[PDB]
């Protein structure tokens, strides 16, 4: 029934309670678990709607009580003759942090209490997005010391088409598939920096090319905007101890800022709602950089470092990603960048754990996920046991637009 | 698409459909509100369709299907049972029936090797010395000095009341945990308990960091004798890094030989409480987990120490580069000893053909990715971005509780 999560390097045992909150079920059935995998009425909006509206005025004090009397009304009438309703400010503030609480592949969760919520609800034009981007994006950054944020811009409608940003991330690098098979600047952006093409745009052969905006209102033609350079804070990568680390010309951006995906809230849904918080090293580091199916340099840097390719029991890649990781986590303390290493971060994470194991009894988490990708078996949370389910009101994947 | 699950290959794009996992006739604890894929734990009627379910697959190994030695071999064993309330495997799918539990071991990369584990049968067995000679043959031929061969010594099974076999030590090998009286622990911290029950039982415990416990074994009933290993048949290896001069004096060793000995192979209904495993070991098994892991042995504080580094700030990154010259260490010593060894990278490379082995052959293979994927290096070998799906088949091992 309730299940026993147990932390294996300390011996300590907890029970998830906040399970049976879920309403949506997921993948996993008895016969077979499927935790691996990376994605998949009328009147039943009035329920997400309803407890949604419960967990708002227990958020605050008054639970269950007296402004929850006839503001649970004001919904009952706005969904029973329009089939749908609009959120009142206070109420989207507490959906965005929330959501991101909810989010079990979100190892930077112990910060889900700050967030900026910028609200967007009244743009119409794709001109008025592009502002409110450069204005999250400004405010997001702050010369270097990041804050996490969240533009949200107008709830999809039973009627028309969506306000969706094409682009998977606000910011990004062009990836350009040359005329030999071959891949300059960041294949995953490929299919994408087509399109931008497509809608007319001038391209480079820069490795670092920094992509414009493709942002879409409803029911209309794609529009395409070159983003002020001075917006984007890049990061060369240079190295403590190496010399010949920053001759490669490796650069990074600072703001991680998810564009595609979908923010449904109190059974409403948001289309566009870009989210940024910042970066963990290894992102950076391991993946961006080293993913075969990504900017692939291990090699490089390896052969640099006179190491031996030649045979995987040199252990070469361990060696490189090592530096590499490295060189991502010195350059931002170098460039007054706040950055977080996998350490650091899953140590907090932890904390959020037993934090929220208090306030709420549980927390949802994909293991996987919050595992990093180099080192794993040392951070705490590889020995931790976690247990994942679906709550709303939470981040969900959608198909791209086109 | 199909009425089956569909595994994605994020770095090759490649797909595939599992549709093995439709004979799990066994229930796991994930259920569709929520997942419990990371946790390390979650007969009258039935033990005759358990078996004829074990025969059928045992004639399709053989493909006389549908046969009349199949239908005979199937109105035998209930023959059997029907009138014993328990049957008896012929030797032959005994042999086939240990390679199938760990072919459908969803924990365990080695799985490459699956078709070329080597069996011995000691179902005759009857004392507990006898279970103690076995065992030693067993090393003997697994070890082969350090050109090692994956085998498994399987003891007489479960029956209706009287006294299971069973090995109390958990691996065949594993090194003395003693506790100090100053909170802390010498040796191998996994093993108090188990070096607790054997002064309790007395062995005359040694002071070192690394002494072989001895091995505690029980017969049915017969409260458990005793034994101990012989010094020149537990090759161990001594340990050096190949570049920094200082590792050697660390006194640091491991042993060659990773024998699971407290599992339950299951066949059929059938159940065999004693019967191990040996193969060979995978840097990383004792160059993460067991050297570095903080509830082990846990070097990499000095290492890091050794290796001139900044400990007081994680940003340094001193972790994960003391882990890397540790295992590099590992990997080292067993090249240079001569002794079977395989890495990580080199482990997962191959466990990625027997998945495509497997597609060919069932059309699907359980997997725990949280197991599967290294605890380092994760995304860099391939495994990591190898979507995956658990599930229980049989036979299988099973995980069983301590005889105390
Ligand atoms: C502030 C410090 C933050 C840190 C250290 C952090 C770190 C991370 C990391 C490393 C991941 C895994 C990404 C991957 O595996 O590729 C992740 C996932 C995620 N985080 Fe954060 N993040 C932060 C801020 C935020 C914020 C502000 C939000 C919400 C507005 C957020 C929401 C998410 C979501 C929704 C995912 C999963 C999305 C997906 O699968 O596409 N994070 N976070
Ligand atoms: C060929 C050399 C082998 C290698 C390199 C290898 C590798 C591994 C590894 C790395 C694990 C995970 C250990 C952990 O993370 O705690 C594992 C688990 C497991 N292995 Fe192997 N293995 C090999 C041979 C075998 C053999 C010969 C058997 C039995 C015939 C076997 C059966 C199992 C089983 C049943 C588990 C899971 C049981 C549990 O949950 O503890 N493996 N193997
Ligand atoms: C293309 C794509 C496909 C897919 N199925 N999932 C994803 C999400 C995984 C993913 C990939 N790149 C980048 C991220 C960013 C995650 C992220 C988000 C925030 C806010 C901060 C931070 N440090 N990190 C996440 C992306
Ligand atoms: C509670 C619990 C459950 C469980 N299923 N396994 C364990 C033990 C995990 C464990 C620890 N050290 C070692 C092993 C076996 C590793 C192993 C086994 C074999 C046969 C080959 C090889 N290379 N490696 C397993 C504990
Ligand atoms: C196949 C696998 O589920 C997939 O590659 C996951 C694994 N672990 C991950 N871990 C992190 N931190 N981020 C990811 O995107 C992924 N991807
Ligand atoms: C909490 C977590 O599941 C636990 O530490 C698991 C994680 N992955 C593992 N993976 C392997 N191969 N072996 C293990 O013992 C573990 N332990
Ligand atoms: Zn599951």
């Amino acid at each position: 029934k309730f299940p026993r999560v147990k932390n294996w390097e300390l011996g300590s045992i907890t029970y998830d309670t906040l399970c049976a909150q879920s309403q949506q079920d997921g993948p996993c059935t008895p016969r077979r678990c499927l935790g691996s995998l990376v994605l998949p009425p009328a009147e039943q909006l009035l329920s997400q709607a309803r407890d949604f509206i419960n967990q708002y005025y227990s958020s605050i004090k008054r639970s269950g009580s007296q402004a929850h009397e006839e503001r649970l009304q004001e919904v009952e009438a706005e969904v029973a003759s329009t089939g749908t309703y609009h959120l009142r400010e206070s109420e989207l503030v507490f959906g965005a942090k929330q959501a991101w609480r909810n989010a079990p592949r979100c190892v930077g969760r112990i910060q889900w209490g700050k967030l900026q919520v910028f609200d967007a609800r009244d743009c119409s034009s794709a001109q008025e997005m592009f502002t409110y981007i450069c204005n999250h994006i400004k405010y997001a950054t702050n010369r270097g010391n990041l804050r996490s944020a969240i533009t949200v811009f107008p709830q999809r409608a039973p009627g028309r088409g969506d306000f969706r940003i094409w682009n998977s991330q606000l910011v990004r690098y062009a990836g350009y598939r040359q005329q030999d098979g071959s891949v300059r600047g960041d294949p995953a952006n490929v299919e994408i920096t087509e399109l931008c093409i497509q809608h007319g745009w001038t391209p480079g052969n820069g490795r670092f090319d920094v992509l414009p905006l493709l942002l879409q209102a409803p029911d209309e033609a794609p529009e395409l905007f070159v983003l002020p350079p001075e917006l984007v804070l890049e990061v060369p990568l240079e190295h403590p101890t190496l010399e010949w680390f920053a001759a490669l010309g490796l650069r990074w951006y600072a703001l991680p800022a998810v564009s595609n995906m979908l923010l449904e809230i109190g059974g409403l849904e948001f289309s566009a709602a870009p989210f940024s918080g910042w970066y963990m090293s290894t992102e950076i580091g391991t993946r961006n950089l080293c993913d075969p199916s990504r900017y692939n340099i291990l090699e490089d840097v390896a052969v640099c470092m006179d190491l031996d390719t030649r045979t995987t029991s040199s252990l070469w890649k361990d060696k490189a990603a090592v530096e590499i990781n490295l060189a991502v986590l010195h350059s931002f303390q170098l460039a007054k960048v706040t950055i977080v290493d996998h350490h650091a971060a899953t140590v907090s994470f932890m904390k959020h754990l037993d934090n929220e194991q208090k306030a709420r009894g549980g927390c949802p988490a994909d293991w996987a996920w919050i595992v990093p990708p180099i080192s794993g078996s040392l951070t705490p949370v590889f020995h931790q046991e976690m247990v994942n389910y679906i709550l709303s009101p939470a981040f969900r994947y959608q198909p791209d637009p086109w």
